[PDB]
């Protein structure tokens, strides 16, 4: 049916993006083995469905992520997984098995991403 595979980085955090796109690069490795494992081999074994999108919001997804897992999809927010106390501080990061490509496209808004650098205006 409709099975989507796609893994949403909460990018532009306030607070310094350097080690902690670092340990978070680490878990969203660990994150995503941690179902990719046998869970991808399942679905994902085309591998025509993988792509990585950018969160909106933490609580829009916090939101959605329990949605997702409402009707026994395996979601969960990837953080670093070393640490185990405040989830702040880190970018969020998050896996989330075979979604509805429907549904994640309005969710997580698949549209191509505006480019918020200095595109060109004839300047």
């Amino acid at each position: 049916m409709t099975l989507k595979q796609v893994i949403v980085v909460r990018d532009d955090l306030k607070l310094s993006r350097g080690k902690l796109a670092v340990q978070v690069a680490h878990a969203a490795i660990i994150g995503y083995l941690k179902s990719d494992s046998s869970l991808r081999r399942k679905w994902l074994d085309e591998g025509q469905k993988k792509v990585v999108l950018k969160v909106k919001s933490l609580e829009e997804l916090l939101g959605i992520k329990h949605k997702a897992e409402s009707l026994g999809l395996v979601t969960g927010l990837v953080q670093d997984a070393g640490l185990t106390e405040v989830p702040p501080g880190t970018i969020t990061a998050v896996v989330i098995g075979p979604d509805e490509e429907r549904k994640i496209d309005k969710v997580t808004g698949n549209l191509p991403l505006l480019k918020l650098e200095h595109h060109h205006h004839h300047h």
